[PDB]
């Protein structure tokens, strides 16, 4: 609904495509993951982000990618490296950076002119 918005709508739009099963779609907590509040102490997921977004708190793409890390950082600590969770985390954590690289955002700005 402003243009902020519209572009982290985009870039989380292209990251949940990459989550078919919907692993990341939500809070995970302790009554799907024993011990998760213990261990993970600033949970993360795409649903939360939708709704920052949507209450425009992202004043920034940096603070976007950084719940993005944290997100799949926190997947990462909590499940071992076997898992479909850790998998996918660490898969998805190396194209969404590449996706919203310094080098592509520089870009996009030079086209903002
Ligand atoms: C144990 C565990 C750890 C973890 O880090 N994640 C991300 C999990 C995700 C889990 N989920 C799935 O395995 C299948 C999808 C499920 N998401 C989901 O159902 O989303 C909809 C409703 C959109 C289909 C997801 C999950 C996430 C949060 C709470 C419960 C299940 C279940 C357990 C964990």
């Amino acid at each position: 609904s402003t243009p902020i918005q519209q572009l982290l709508e985009h870039f989380l739009r292209q990251l949940q495509r990459k989550d078919p099963h919907g692993f990341f779609a939500f809070p995970v907590t302790d009554a799907i993951a024993p011990g998760y509040s213990m261990i993970i102490k600033h949970p993360m997921d795409f649903g939360t982000m939708k709704d920052k977004i949507v209450a425009n708190e992202y004043k920034s793409v940096t603070e976007f990618k950084a719940d993005f890390k944290l997100m799949c950082d926190n997947a990462m600590t909590y499940n071992r490296p076997d898992t479909v969770y850790y998998k996918l985390a660490k898969k998805i954590l190396h194209a969404g950076f590449k996706m919203m690289s310094k080098e592509r955002l520089l870009a996009l700005k030079r086209s903002m002119s």
